[PDB]
């Protein structure tokens, strides 16, 4: 706890763990000694956390996710046990540079973006707020692929994150367990009966989730394949590694449904392990005797991509635990919440029956049964209505049968919630209307959140503590304090004082790029960002439109007043996703062109920010002046990444889209760089009709650049490289650049007069800061605990 | 012995919390062993640091014991015997409330060996680390050791030994180490030199495991490598690919003495010596260093030719990566190395298709050529006549597919080549490699092989150390000659009747194991028959199971003769590919079956197939029995190892004058073993003349029964013709003459059963096998390789 006491710690463990001595000792040694030290600290909690649920048997919620983008561990352990100033003395003492130790330590990334970060921030919030909650996934031993960037384009490298061994998870052998594929269905007269199946085993490993300051410590249960232990003897023992391929990889799609057989079967893995695991600690409390069930259990549906729980547990409560089917799908719409993460087309899970015949065989049967009750139903209240029918049905008739998972997930559950006011309205009355027609009161918001001890006491202590001594450390359990803030707007020091601030995480993350980079950066320019999953949806390739846009009017008249930018653009690009790869190309083009063009200098500079990724968002974030979140209108159910830049001080220039719309209502819209078309201007020239050819012909600022991108001025190696980003814009792009392309631009513009004025600029900064509270991810989940789970801290 | 049992005490739930985040209450077993296991650990952190820093400082000349197996058992007892703490850990999980006994159980074996090639790499590391030589083993981290076996219908069955899943306390993965091994690839022939490009790169991570001297603070390391994909169409399945690359260290090879061609075997024996050879080579530029003093401070042990490609992966870094000119890395070479045969079967002998090597390592198939060019110009300038010799001494065999003989790469590599037992040595020496030693006839030596003490007596069977402790003083654990002492006590029959009161411990709680595995009643008063060693014709357990069938017809004969019981005990793992084998065991279950459910048997005999034999069992097994069977035909066991585990562990033995028995008998005096069959020189003189295996059927009634009651269903009524192929082997193609040896082995049995009726010349017997078993031991076999092959001193 003090810090001689830590230091004797580490030395022991350096020792007794590590087998080394000061001499022989590596940096790697030296961050395990750390870890291990720390880690200490977290045991007596865990396990008296942990008793504390079994005596008391408070309702429990399990979070069920394929994903959780849980970044680094050390320094976020360090700060939720209060640690971080102790540990961070008694390392200096031994000679050491504890940020060098935190380097060392890889991310811990099984997740893609949003989806499987928010999950890692929700843990974090449901342990700060004491609730006994569990978040549930796959231990995938390569997590999301690390990104670099060879002659420009995207390259991937396997993540192998485990290599040289986790010290935050633990294994749990005696709660290993059996998971089933494939088999045939046996109905004799004792039930139903799967059998003649292939089995793999599922051990879980269990990961401490510390509360802040509050001696709660939670778990993260991951689930890891094994195969079973009961021709050639050498093949045989390799084959092994089929059924351990099963917790791998992750598969590296945001946003996009893979029908790949391997990820139905991580889905259901995850999901059979899950509920079996729960329901044997139910019966293992203090508890026909599952009436109670629903009362203490809770599993919250992270996407559809746990869909297959739906089924797992009826299959459960009636084939093993012999309840009837009237009683088993009571129970199972009492214990199941859906939250829909997206209303993109091609995100939406839609698996061929086909597939899921031959692999889960029982489960079909159970998905027909649930369909029928289903429509017997509609088929009551609309004897007329057929086509009601097909639009709500569980299966999907056109050419090749598939099963629509969202359909599943709103039928079997008993609350379904967006992400965000626009999305969740959307969701209820656009995209699942036939069904908020017959249950309206099914359907919610719960608009998504951020941990501010990650993304701000961790990631920016000096924002955090300059507001703390202006306002109290009370924010950091209750973020709607900052509020506070507004007090001293007039303030003139402490608007000099945050300013500092920022401009320390400019001149740190600089060293960083001039080392990552070769480029020379110029530290007063404005740290203009735009750092998420690379989409078309997303709009990179308006951001960069506007960065040529801009070295455009350099080169044009270079001796004309230009506001100093440097512009940042990261994000990793699925493997298959040809589009973004190219996309990234394109941006790599430019930035070579502009950083190293004499007429330009210090004016401007292009980074593509490689392995965009937690740990480094924590770096860039706090750096940030300007924040890029413009996807088209409608197409960002939410956002998050927005939520930190917010948190961070910096300014946002986005469409009025996901939580961007929200932001803009806590802070006063002038306090934002709103622009573009909104929902209803996108419906409109979409009944109308996107004639992307229009605005090239009547923008020449556009023009010149499609002419540079077209006719190789990027790519002179290469002429017709950037051909199919032409031809996707003139002809197939549904996220409508051209037509936002006017308004970014001079939304743009008024972003740099601001610049200017410092006083100004620093002004909304203050007010965006004070009105970021309600993206506490403690909010979400306190609205989580009371509308949809009905459990308390 | 104070404040030592209430620290180890401290420190044990210190871990049960810190390190196994569990409580009282729910606790597992296996948490309370790994518990245990982190509080033993934790002693040999100091010494094992220090050791090395002192290897570091002094600068001995270091060994390094090459080996595609280790065979090492369990580990905690083992540590807290050669670390004095057994007593204190005792006391103090006594204390707790725990069985200590039923932690130790949990404790996964590493069975990363086949028999008793990988368990003598095993005895000689902890024999090494007694004599504090600065040593190091080295081999491969298998993820699947040697397959663990059962008995499914009387059939054996194997399960994937998956001896890592709950994790290893005992191996500490030293990543700073890891490094690239190459595969495939070609040869490009610049002005600079030689060079291998295009390769495929998989990376080498060590994993080292303490191995502790006995009560000496000398803590030596095994440093085992394994298989990682390097990071560096479409991208799940690329991804899925790296298993390909950890295929190379997945699973250990399960044949004994068996050559199996195999792409992946070859890998496997590139991967280590690749990695091991570019890791003593760092080493020996970090420590005070050009090549020169290499072989005054490097010796590396091959164990047979496993590891051979080691002699052209170092000439290739000499000659490729440093420069040196070929004649001096080819001196510096056969400085460093030194071969140990460990076999003359045929079918063992590693020879290797050109091609397969070409394609897989190109650059070492140019150099294994240079080499042989070298050699025959030698033997030309030589021999300028007699072209046959260079045929009989190159490395390349010519006939049909051209093939690499491995042995041959060894010897002209090594400056010392030995085999394991006198008669194997000089077999090699005088017979196989003749027209080699002829040439270089001091580079041929014998290296009798050896067990530890300390695994084979003072962990395995505590009764006995304590027994010979009270009797001559513990001075015998460091030297196990001093047990010639015993001999004070040939006509004290308190001693005598003590002796066999620990034998009679041994066997009933073995008995207790026996009959909860198996369904069968055992006869404690009966006497304890056992052979257990991996199954083989050579070994043969079949002219065993013609014994007990022989006896079986016998009872049956005359259910009212005087008989001394026996509880017959045979096992052994079968290689999965080895038919013949599985067909024995079939047979020997079968049998089995039989004999122990006749009603007119009943308590007089009884045959049990230990099944999954591994050396924790050897070490429940071998202090419970009274006679050993090692009946390997002459000139085929280089030396066995089981024969000397149980001498020293109070049996007698009943086998041919093979491989190690012979020097047994020399040491205790031939007739105080039961020695029988056919001679070396029988055995030749049979074969020039003819083995007609019916001769022996047609004149020997006893047997002739015992056969057709195998040929004709007796022990498998729902398959008559089920031991056919056993019957035609027996008959046409038997190279280990079973029917030749058959009347002597009955004849010598019969002998046993009357010493064992009489307890007091039967103990007294025993007593002269456990006093003369000192020159057995490991740490006189070492002593031997170090004065006269490694040249070092004891640290
Ligand atoms: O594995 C040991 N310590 C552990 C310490 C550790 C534990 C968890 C995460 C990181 C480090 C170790 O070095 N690793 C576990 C990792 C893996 O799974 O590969 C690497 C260890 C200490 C020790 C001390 C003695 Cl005397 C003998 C064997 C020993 N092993
Ligand atoms: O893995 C931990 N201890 C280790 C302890 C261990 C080490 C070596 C062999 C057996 C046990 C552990 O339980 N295992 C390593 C094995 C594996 O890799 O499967 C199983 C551990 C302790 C701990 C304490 C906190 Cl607070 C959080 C996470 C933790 N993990
Ligand atoms: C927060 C975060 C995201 C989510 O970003 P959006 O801009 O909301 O898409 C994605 N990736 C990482 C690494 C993050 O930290
Ligand atoms: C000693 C030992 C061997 C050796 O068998 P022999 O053929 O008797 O030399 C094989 N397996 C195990 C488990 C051993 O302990
Ligand atoms: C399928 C998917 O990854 N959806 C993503 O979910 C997160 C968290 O709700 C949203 O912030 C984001 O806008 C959305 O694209
Ligand atoms: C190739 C091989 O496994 N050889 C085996 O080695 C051991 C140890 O040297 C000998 O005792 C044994 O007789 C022999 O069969
Ligand atoms: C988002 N995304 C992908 O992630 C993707 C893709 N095609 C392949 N992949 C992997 N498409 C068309 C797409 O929009
Ligand atoms: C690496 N890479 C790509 O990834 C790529 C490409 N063209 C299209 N793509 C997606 N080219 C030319 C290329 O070198
Ligand atoms: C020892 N041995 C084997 O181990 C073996 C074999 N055939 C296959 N195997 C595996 N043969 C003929 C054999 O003698």
């Amino acid at each position: 706890e003090n810090v001689a006491e830590l230091k004797k710690s580490f030395n022991r463990h350096l020792h007794f763990t590590l087998v080394k001595d000061r001499n022989v000792a590596t940096t790697r040694d030296y961050y395990f000694a750390l870890a291990h030290t720390v880690r200490d600290h977290l045991v007596g909690r865990w396990i008296r956390t942990q008793q504390h649920y079994y005596d008391k048997c408070p309702k429990r919620v399990y979070y069920l996710s394929l994903e959780f983008y849980m970044g680094r561990t050390l320094q976020n352990t360090m700060i939720n046990l209060g640690l971080q100033n102790a540990c961070d003395e008694a390392i200096y003492q031994l000679g050491l540079d504890i940020e060098e130790l935190e380097e060392i330590e890889e991310d811990a990334g099984l997740g893609n973006g949003g989806l499987g970060r928010l999950a890692a921030c929700f843990l974090d919030s449901m342990a700060t707020l004491g609730l006994a909650a569990y978040g549930y996934g796959i231990r995938y031993e390569y997590g999301i692929f690390n990104q670099k960037i060879r002659d420009g384009w995207q390259v991937e490298e396997a993540d192998d994150w485990l290599r040289y061994g986790n010290p935050w998870e633990k294994s749990r052998p005696e709660f290993m367990l059996p998971v089933h594929f494939y088999g045939k269905v046996e109905h004799t007269n004792t039930g139903t009966k799967w059998i003649d199946t292939q089995v793999v085993l599922a051990l879980p490993y269990d990961t401490p989730v510390p509360g802040y300051m509050n001696n709660t410590v939670n778990t993260m249960r991951l689930w890891s394949a094994r195969a079973p232990n009961d021709g050639d003897y050498i093949q045989a023992v390799l084959d092994r590694n089929l059924a351990e391929n099963i917790s791998r990889v992750l598969y590296p799609n945001d946003n996009f449904f893979e029908g790949k057989e391997l990820r139905l079967k991580q889905e259901y893995f995850v999901v059979a392990a899950t509920l079996q695991d729960i329901i044997r600690r139910f019966k293992a409390s203090k508890f026909t005797v599952f009436d109670a069930f629903p009362d203490q259990v809770a599993i919250q549906l992270n996407d559809t991509h746990p869909a297959l729980a739906i089924p797992e547990l009826m299959r459960i409560f009636v084939d093993i635990e012999k309840l009837p089917w009237s009683k088993a799908w009571e129970l199972t719409q009492k214990t199941f919440a859906y939250t829909n993460h997206t209303v993109l087309p091609e995100a939406l899970e839609r698996w061929p029956v086909d597939l899921v015949e031959k692999l889960l065989p029982r489960h079909l049967e159970i998905i027909y049964e649930i369909n029928q009750k289903h429509l017997d139903r509609i088929v009551a209240l609309f004897p007329k209505d057929v086509d009601r029918l097909r639009r709500m049905s569980l299966i999907e008739e056109e050419g090749s049968k598939r099963i629509n998972m969202a359909h599943l997930c709103i039928v079997g559950s008993h609350a379904v919630n967006g992400v965000a006011k626009i999305h969740s309205d959307i969701v209820k009355t656009k995209v699942f209307k036939d069904f908020s027609e017959l249950e309206p009161d099914k359907f919610q918001n719960k608009t998504n959140g951020i941990t501010p001890r990650r993304w701000l006491l961790l990631c920016n202590p000096g924002l955090a503590e300059l507001i703390a001594e202006k306002i109290g450390e009370d924010y950091v359990k209750d973020l709607s304090q900052l509020t506070k803030l507004h007090s001293f707007l007039g303030d003139d020091v402490f608007l000099r004082e945050l300013a500092k601030v920022k401009q320390e995480n400019k001149l740190k993350f600089s060293q960083f790029l001039e080392t990552e980079y070769k480029v020379k950066i110029n530290p007063s320019s404005m740290f203009d960002v735009q750092v998420k999953r690379i989409h078309e949806y997303k709009r990179q390739l308006l951001n960069c439109l506007h960065v040529i846009t801009m070295y455009n009017r350099i080169k044009k008249d270079p001796k004309k007043l230009f506001v100093p930018r440097t512009v940042i653009i990261g994000g990793k690009a699925a493997p298959g996703y040809h589009m973004a790869k190219m996309i990234i190309k394109l941006i790599t083009s430019v930035a070579d062109v502009v950083n190293n063009d004499p007429m330009v200098g210090s004016k401007l500079k292009v980074i593509f920010l490689e392995n965009y990724r937690v740990s480094l968002a924590e770096k860039v974030i706090p750096a940030t002046d300007l924040s890029e979140q413009i996807s088209t209108a409608g197409t960002e159910a939410s956002g998050t990444g927005n939520m930190k830049f917010m948190l961070n001080g910096a300014l946002t220039i986005g469409t009025m889209d996901g939580a961007n719309v929200e932001m803009a209502e806590e802070a006063g819209e002038e306090n934002l760089f709103i622009f573009g078309m909104r929902i209803d201007d996108v419906a409109a020239l979409d009944k109308k009709g996107y004639e992307a050819k229009e605005y090239y012909e009547a923008l020449p600022e556009l023009k010149l650049v499609i002419d540079q991108i077209d006719n190789g001025f990027f790519s002179p190696k290469q002429p017709d490289l950037f051909k199919d980003i032409i031809n996707m814009l003139f002809y197939h792009d549904r996220f409508k650049v051209f037509a936002d392309y006017e308004a970014y631009v001079k939304c743009q513009d008024k972003v740099s007069q601001l610049y200017m004025n410092p006083k100004a600029w620093n002004t909304m900064v203050l007010k965006n800061i004070a009105a970021s509270g309600k993206f506490s991810s403690d909010r979400t989940i306190k609205e989580y605990a009371q509308n949809i789970w009905n459990v308390e801290p």
